[PDB]
């Protein structure tokens, strides 16, 4: 074209980018980066900020999950798949918030918050690492185990150099496709050398031993890229204006006067301000009274400068810079800045919904992914175990129908009410005008619906039973 | 790109050396937590968000409502039902017992153990509670729990960390703990400290040591507050808070001066009034307009000063905006401000705050509140105070997580406007989208007992004959 | 008259070369596509665009209807009824396989596909998707598809571009592609690379290789990326943003200036507090005022400085305003900022907006989805998981595209108010104006599987007998 | 000349890629449908017929 | 002599020079008003209304 | 226009000393802890 060459007169003549893959372009100083993000989100308070509601509104408090086995395709009648999948639904339910703690080898987390973490995690590190263990322990009626694991642990081992087929401690083969990583062992004190151990990506029988998830942006990107990348020297610099700016009002607020007198410290102080009368340098205190006029003999004057406005134009710059650094992390600026100032109703709306729909989005292809991938690991031992009746006349095993078997969908916190009255006004004329069911409007407000009518039934049952009053829901 | 050396140079030497959570936090945890209690004690915005914390995440009640798996185990509800309402109403006696004896200090209620656990967990990273079995007979449950300060769990005799000894926490291979170094009290200084090791989990199964927080990554073994994003401006803002307070008082303090070469006292009596006609130079009474007659030479200037606030108003928005983004408080909150707002603006602020509160309530109160349920419902069980179904085909051991599953109610968001929220609870009702439990939950009721109640209160309107209520037939 | 030269002169010396655009654009290809690469890595505005691009022009989700043409080929309607139906389970079962492994890389899955594709497309110009049949039987179907980047189609060893041969594109005398010679992995660069050549289509019909992008006129090979016109205006917003960081930084940094003839260290020690009781100078502890007593030929000035946004923000506004009016996304959509705002502009520039994604959206996803079902439907077909009917008048090949029409349906315009929107929907359904197939896929859903779901619902709520919904009888 | 630069400014100018850009979404949109009403009529062929065809 | 955009530079000018960044003037110093009346009185000698015109 | 706010925020602030420019940036700005022009 016109722009691509050299640019109006000259212009960005120099600027030359050199044109590789995004591995090339990443792998480097990939270390760097993570290092870099982390310090950001670590001691920010928007970047901690992004990150925080990036976890409570991808998935919120809870993570519900439903299980829809695919019965047609399964040539399954429907009766014995709901049958089926409620059992496993329990099962689920019990084994996830157990208060155990066991799903997890640390013992210090729970599955929601297993998700929070991973959903972080790919955050800022645009990564997630899942590692499942079966626990050889008979203590527990469910082996199995997930370890959350730090991409910071996963590295080429021993440091050395990066192969055709071996990237970053990742072992691909000639499609690219991962089949094992290579893990080191926590270093912590940097005393200790730290060790390598293999992982294969899939357990023989087909079980996932490990778990990477990742949002790729082109082929052959075998390590994904953190969100920050784009604003990360954005961020830091606001950071120094915010530090630098501070300690300027600072000192220019601390010089309050000046004193001009040509006689010694001492009498020019006690003569022009007061302290003195001493009991037995550090000049001398002045005690705060009031009014105090001077006196003074030519010669002699007392200043006191008006220093400057400790917010020439800061304020809006520093709104600008928030502006950009949203725009880059994919938040509503008023969320990451806590500024909801001038804004109207329809507004408001507009910018709730972009950053929704964003987050929707994103727990649909990263924290679904991970839960389903956990959950399909899960189910495997416990299929194999036989605590769950799987249909007699099922036309394929669990093994060759993993993805048929555990079709699943994970329900979040909902888009929580902006107006309140409005959208349950809208949900009601929905479900009056039948265009939508009540399993859409119940995942909207977070719920299911098939516990939310055995609740309704079971209150009517209470209700008559005191004899108090028949609910909107009879006969 | 971005992260290799940034342009022109700029951040050519910001390198972090990347490493574990731990690797950043245990070399420092000590001083960060004293920070951090200094800020929390001597900040008026601190303090405030603590208080909004304790407030929200919890409130003035946290009610239990218990749900065992009667499903898992084949019992039937109606069994099962009464086994919950008969815990339910021994764990309602056992928490509110005004003499405090669920706690050994003997100097709260399980609600004020629930906000300090949280408050203690927000400003300090963590919390840590203790079970103990007392040997006193005269109580029902002999079970206490005691809450102890991150500051007293650390490495024995200040040993330096290892792999397995953290910050005086015993980590196994796979990382879980398995016991803490706890040291008593140092006030006063003069006597030595001594540790004691408490095992994570009593040989038994039931829980001794419960140790509450949440992870950013593997291999963590102590939380950070969430003072640590926000607490270098906080201090900056309190310094700049004081200096300026300081400078207004001085520019305030030195109103006219007088310049003349004749004496001072003589300047006093013919300039300012003066009393010396009848150490401290001269006080002046306050009268009149006293106009003087300075001579050829003397001068009287009155100081025209500066504004007080010179924009620092506009700072303090800025850097409190900050703050309230560190903590996830919303700012109108944090610094009570509330100029320029419409109503969809405050509700969408008080959304996402209320958001945040339910996330905290559910990842930080409801572990803990569940952890002491489970403490307390061993020795129940134990003590054959509450008798299980024979029906049962687990034991308690087996399925404590399903015979101890149970939720937790707290205060409920009590709403901007309250009509509109009412509204839309009772046409949620009537839709049958929303059942009656969440709408109590909501508002932070239960609803077994608004129906007993309801009960009550029409067969006593009946017994009275004045108007059978709005629920009859 | 305005072609010629302008008035006074003007532009005397603007005489832009008249070229077919595959002239202006293949010389400097490359080079366009990395500067592209460096905005859409670096710049946040940039990640925010094409993030936009990702989230509106698919979403979520990418959900298939097939609708066959049973009246060309003389079908039944309740058996193309019966075959698309079965067709559609088979492909939404094959689609969202958790296996991942729709693709060879095993990372991504079909809706992922459609966003890769999208996003690449819009900042690179075109998408590749290489069909490969796989060898092993392990599974129902043994295709998968690689999405090769733009930047891996170039000629073999960087020979100079012929007539029938330009930037790795094999071309027909016609101007039709044949094949395409795409490259290995390039990374690291001490193994060279080398080249194979794909043919476009598979002598039996198969599509191997789909190269997707929409043309400005004839004779295009290669599509240029929407940053073309912008770029430029981009990278230098962003050197004004940090050149102006910069400048605020260096200005707010120095805050006073001391004068004096004395010896430095003492004139710190004198004016400015300092510690020399105790080579970094020497700091300053931060206290109350510190009032000085500056001698006879000092000074202690402090320095005014500038506003720090001394129109730069209005002047941000104006050059946003200009590169979204480039990539056609909504200024505050880019920007973020939201003031100033009304129902009916916000609704306007919405619908600007979502007209152009709906626009991309049908050239781009769309095309490409529908390669990709044709693609596997072959497979499916050949394979006999479905059953062609007996009455089909045109053999699979023949009528490739009437059996595999179908449409998609991307994530749904959800609505600034919705309730407006929902009642519109009603009284258009009401009204005749439209059916329960459109609004349905207009928010996002199908209307089959809502009725059997409804159906479903009531079948369910009769069942425990609650109340029948609305929709009975 | 005057054509080659109408290209140069479509090409390097964000608002007249943008003006060209609404005219190719706004004069067509996204699908051009097509109505076939034959004048039968003046054809003098049975409606019913035509509207077969 | 061309210069490189890198950021803020502060020189060393010694005595007898100086840099000096000219603040130029307003580009729109009431041309717009100007156009208003200009195009009102065109869109009156048109017949058409002056908002269809400007 | 761009290009003259590019050139009229990046010089900010000016020295006015008559050392040479090492000594006048060191005492003035700071810099100088050179490991071994460029200024």
């Amino acid at each position: 074209y016109h722009g691509g060459g050299s640019g109006f007169g000259g212009q960005l003549r120099s600027w030359n980018p050199p044109s590789e893959s995004v591995d090339a372009a990443l792998l480097p100083n990939f270390t760097r980066g993570n290092a870099r993000a982390d310090d950001l989100v670590r001691n920010n308070g928007y970047a901690a900020n992004a990150i925080q509601l990036h976890q409570d509104h991808i998935v919120g408090s809870f993570f519900r999950l439903s299980h829809r086995p695919s019965w047609r395709y399964l040539g399954i009648g429907e009766e014995e798949a709901r049958a089926f999948s409620r059992e496993v639904e329990a099962a689920w339910k019990e084994f996830a918030e157990d208060d155990c703690c066991c799903i997890d080898v640390e013992r210090k987390r729970t599955f929601t918050m297993m998700i929070r973490e991973g959903v972080a995690m790919h955050a800022f590190n645009g990564e997630l690492f899942v590692q499942a263990t079966w626990d050889t322990s008979s203590s527990r009626l469910f082996r199995t185990q997930f370890r959350m694991v730090s991409p910071k642990r996963i590295s080429n081992p021993n440091n050395t150099g990066d192969s055709r087929n071996c990237r970053a401690g990742v072992q691909i083969n000639d499609s690219g496709a991962a089949l094992g990583y290579y893990v080191s062992e926590d270093g912590y004190p940097g005393w200790m050398p730290q060790k390598w151990t293999w992982i294969p990506r899939e357990l023989p029988g087909g079980r996932a031993s490990f778990i990477h998830v990742f949002e790729p942006v082109e082929d052959g990107q075998t390590r994904g890229a953190n969100v920050f990348y784009s604003v990360m020297e954005q961020m830091k610099m606001l950071d120094t204006l915010q530090n630098t700016q501070l300690q300027s009002a600072i000192v220019k607020a601390m010089y309050a006067a000046t004193i001009e007198s040509e006689l010694d410290t001492q009498s020019a102080m006690d003569f022009i301000l007061g302290a003195n009368s001493q009991e037995q340098y550090a000049a001398a205190p002045v005690r705060l009274g009031g009014a105090k006029v001077p006196h003074l003999m030519p010669g002699d004057s007392l200043n006191l400068q008006t220093a400057q406005d400790t917010d020439n134009g800061y304020s809006v710059f520093e709104q600008s810079l928030l502006r950009y650094i949203a725009a880059g992390l994919g938040v509503s600026y008023e969320q990451l800045s806590r500024n909801y100032a001038q804004m109207s109703y329809s507004t408001a709306r507009a910018s709730a919904n972009e950053s929704w729909a964003y987050f929707m989005g994103r727990r649909k292809f990263v924290a679904s992914r991970q839960a389903s991938q956990m959950f399909l690991c899960w189910l495997e031992e416990a299929i194999v175990r036989r605590v769950v009746t799987l249909p007699s006349k099922a036309r394929f095993s669990f093994q060759e129908a993993r993805s048929a078997w555990g079709n699943c969908d994970w329900i979040g916190s909902g888009r929580m009410a902006i107006d309140g009255l409005k959208e349950v006004q809208e949900a009601v004329m929905l479900i009056e005008a039948g265009l939508s069911t009540y399993e859409k409007e119940c995942a909207k407000r977070g719920d299911d619906y098939q516990e939310i009518f055995a609740q309704q039934v079971r209150e009517t049952m209470e209700r008559r039973a005191a004899g108090l009053k028949p609910p909107a829901w009879a006969a």
